[PDB]
């Protein structure tokens, strides 16, 4: 309560750099305590957001993100559960060059937290935490519900890739802090649009005149998408990330001829 | 062979990132053939090391690091079985600044790179990627091994954090992806180094007293090893790591009343 009032302000200092490691386990311990107040919790990171200083503002939004990954799914669920999610718009901090340079990136970031929440609403269960492979969700899903569910991926992916930075533009240890959980949820969320993908072409032949159509139009939007995600991967490339974390795209997009198949 | 000395080359450029994820997997998919000549392909970087400028020669080292974590053992090993490998110990490029303040990041990078293979050669195994927990060899392993081995993994490890880089330091693709191979193995052995101390505290009590002795000075000069550590994981929080990824040390340090065992 104080203890967790205390530990979010801790969290959320005017220093430049990310979160400390030390100040986020005891959040995520506190996610996992059946007896936290969850609201309490997200209204003291929501306080947050109202400072005047991007440092503050961009470390709570990191903050809220790490929690969203590594916290217990109840506070997820909360957030999903609100109407109101971040109103950053038209934030800027005019202090300073470096103000006006990451007010653009905490506009874009908490744009694709709200999205993240409005998914989880939307589907009931993370995208990027959902047992992958053949024996899974998105491998085993119906064609009704897939139908439904990957558009869903697909707005989650948009907002995610629309932070758009560039490598030059990295470069102080808040705004990297973010870039990397950010390569964290792409990377999932990527596994799992493209067993989406995998499950579609499987039953592509076996459905519907316009269910086909649809399933079309996915296809279709997903073919630019991973245009865009090697765009990004290629930013985390320059970066210097250990390649070997950074995942192969040679899968799925010769077979653009069911554009026929509606004979 | 042309082939694999042309994708040496790629990797290799003059331009200032990394080397590209499409040389290093071609490279890493080299080493599982066997048909491919090891010892070619190493002569081939240790050629791109001659080279005068920074880039090329912090290159090739970082691709060597990448095959030894990520290639078929038969690398490493072979590596391990020359009588001299990297010799860079009065490296300097005079053509810039960046040149400069580069080289001696590249001194100590290639002695990271010596010692690795060189405490392969001394235990036959890599402390980077051996089974861990219990049922694991450091976890395992008879006392005399023990108190042979845990001073090599002290050996490696010295010789990893004499990198000695510092946040405002990174500031560069090519440093940036060294320093995150660096991470990996730091934790790894890390946690090799920790299993190998749980198992001594484990035997301490029924063994000899020269033993006890030499024991002792293991415990003793690994708290001192543990406070290196934290100042290193702590540059990688300043830059902006998945704090999940950075493991935690609350753990092992409080027993030294045993240095009165000796009795």
């Amino acid at each position: 309560g104080s203890a967790v009032s205390k530990t979010v302000c801790k969290a959320t200092t005017h220093e430049i750099m990310g979160p400390k490691k030390k100040h986020l386990d005891y959040l995520i311990q506190c996610t996992n305590e059946m007896n936290v107040n969850i609201p309490q919790l997200a209204d003291s990171l929501f306080e947050r957001t109202t400072n005047s200083s991007w440092v503050v503002v961009f470390k709570s939004l990191i903050t809220t993100h790490h929690l969203m990954v590594y916290g217990n799914e109840r506070f997820i669920q909360y957030l999903a559960s609100r109407n109101t999610l971040f109103n950053l718009s038209n934030f800027l901090d005019k202090s300073g060059l470096q103000g006006y340079d990451m007010s653009t990136f905490i506009r874009r970031y908490s744009r694709y937290l709200n999205e993240k929440a409005v998914s989880y609403r939307q589907v009931a269960f993370d995208f990027t935490k959902v047992k992958r492979g053949a024996d899974g969700v998105m491998r085993t899903m119906n064609t009704e519900k897939l139908l439904k569910t990957v558009p869903i991926i697909q707005n989650q992916m948009d907002a995610l890739l629309d932070f758009n930075v560039n490598s030059n533009e990295l470069t102080n240890g808040v705004i990297n802090a973010a870039f990397m959980l950010l390569f964290k949820d792409a990377i999932r969320l990527f596994a799992a649009y493209n067993e989406g993908i995998i499950n579609l072409l499987e039953k592509y032949f076996d459905m519907k005149k316009n269910q086909c159509k649809e399933g079309l139009d996915i296809y279709k939007k997903f073919l630019t998408r991973m245009t865009r995600i090697s765009e990004f991967l290629k930013v985390a490339e320059q970066v210097g990330i250990d390649r070997g974390d950074i995942p192969d795209l040679s899968q799925a997009p010769s077979s653009l001829l069911d554009a026929l198949e509606q004979h």
